[PDB]
């Protein structure tokens, strides 16, 4: 097992999550993946009225032995198309997973952040260079591509 702390916050947090209103309106999950709670299996519905509505993308979600007082590891395993987002490995661009990380943050408002960056794409400091011009330049043929993608990979 993980240190006390570690274990007794990812359950806490997987209950959240249960209990939470975003997943009654099946927004977000957690899933379990080990015997212990070092690997999730997270899934985020696409925000309504962007080219992701109607998909669902699932997210592999690695806790560190640190946890609460380091970020959860997320990489998108359903493959999208969004500036901070990398189209090929899933690597996400968002600071709450690097230097603002505060400990009172958990898995739920992690999903939800998730989201919101779906519906707020920031192309000035991006992951994925090629999508993100694509985005600043063409952003017709961007939302075209992002919904073909989100039909192509995420059941949309």
């Amino acid at each position: 097992a993980m240190a006390n702390i570690a274990v007794q916050r990812i359950k806490r947090e997987f209950k959240e999550v249960l209990k939470s209103e975003e997943t009654s309106k099946n927004q977000i999950k957690v899933d379990l993946v080990d015997e212990n709670f070092t690997e999730l299996r997270g899934e985020i519905a696409g925000p309504p009225d962007t080219p992701y509505e109607g998909g669902r993308y699932q997210l592999e979600i690695k806790i560190p032995e640190t946890y609460p007082f380091n970020p959860p590891k997320v990489r998108f395993i359903t493959k999208i198309w969004h500036p901070n987002i990398s189209s090929v490995t899933g690597a996400i661009c968002l600071d709450i997973l690097k230097d603002q990380w505060a400990a009172a943050m958990t898995l739920r408002t992690v999903l939800l952040s998730l989201q919101a960056l779906l519906a707020a794409a920031e192309p000035d400091d991006p992951q994925d260079a090629v999508v993100a011009n694509q985005y600043k330049q063409n952003p017709e043929m961007f939302k075209q591509t992002a919904r073909l993608w989100a039909h192509v990979y995420a059941g949309a």
